């Protein structure tokens, strides 16, 4: 039988499902370690690999991308779990190898592929502590092209530091930097913090799909980000004329305020309020 992970309800995606909106005809690129397209609870429409050593984007040796993809769009059926936008068109853009890491050059090619193929939403549950002009250039190009780009703020908050721990490309203003809360809306101890933080989404003990047709729970801002990417798909399936700037402003401005924005951004996303008309 099918379960609904708590994070799906926490952001109020079921309200849109009840309205008949599930992300249909919205193209979502999962820029990550591939997606196990053979998983019975996922429908991957297409993809591309830019990892020289692993040319098949539909095999996920890390499990990272598959877990991310399930939070976005695990199918509504008799098994497994349920994504935020279970009707979204999913695309596997492999830029990380089986270790869950990749080079900025592979990521850039993935982003360019997303632009060239008219993706509506980019999920980047990845990042690093060092910037790259080539990275910022391609990310901005994507956003100027109309793409909603959601990026994990990072998992470097656990040891209090002076200054921002928000990683790249979440640090860039053009991207939505997403931090992690638990089911009580408490910031996760590991969630990066900084002035570049935009919103929070569930990122603790997130049950989602894993390669081999199985399921499991992970922690990280990498798990919160697909909640926001999925929310963007729901919104766009209801408001297909909205710009990526409108979609972002709605997600941020209608978020549930949780306190100091340095740690919480605008707060927890509320896709019901974001998409209300
Ligand atoms: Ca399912």
């Amino acid at each position: 039988a099918q379960s609904v992970p708590y994070g799906i309800s926490q952001i109020k995606a079921p309200a849109l499902h009840s309205q008949g909106y599930t992300g249909s005809n919205v193209k979502v690129a999962v820029i990550d370690s591939g997606i196990d397209s053979s998983h019975p609870d996922l429908n991957v429409r297409g993809g591309a690999s830019f990892v020289p050593s692993e040319t098949n984007p539909y095999q996920d040796g890390s499990s990272h991308g598959t877990h991310v993809a399930g939070t976005i769009a695990a199918l509504n059926n008799s098994i497994g779990v349920l994504g935020v936008a279970p009707s979204a068109s999913l695309y596997a853009v492999k830029v990380l190898d089986s270790t869950g890491s990749g080079q900025y050059s592979w990521i850039i090619n993935g982003i360019e592929w997303a632009i060239s193929n008219n993706m509506d939403v980019i999920n980047m549950s990845l990042g690093g502590p060092s910037g790259s002009t080539a990275l910022k250039t391609v990310v901005d190009k994507a956003v100027s092209s109309g793409i909603v780009v959601a990026a994990a703020a990072g998992n470097e908050g656990q040891h209090p530091k002076e200054g921002s721990t928000v990683g790249y490309p979440a640090k860039y203003p053009s991207t939505i930097a997403v931090g992690a809360v638990n089911s009580s809306n408490q910031r996760a101890s590991f969630s990066s913090a900084g002035s570049e933080l935009d919103v929070m989404a569930p990122g603790v003990s997130i049950q989602s799909t894993l390669p081999g047709g199985t399921y499991g729970a992970y922690n990280g801002t990498c798990m919160a980000t697909p909640h926001v990417a999925g929310a963007a798909a729901l919104i766009l399936s209801k408001h297909p004329t909205w710009t990526n700037a409108q979609v972002r402003d709605r997600l941020e401005s209608t978020a549930t305020y949780l306190g100091n924005s340095f740690y919480y951004g605008k707060g927890l996303i509320n896709v019901q309020a974001a998409a209300q008309s």
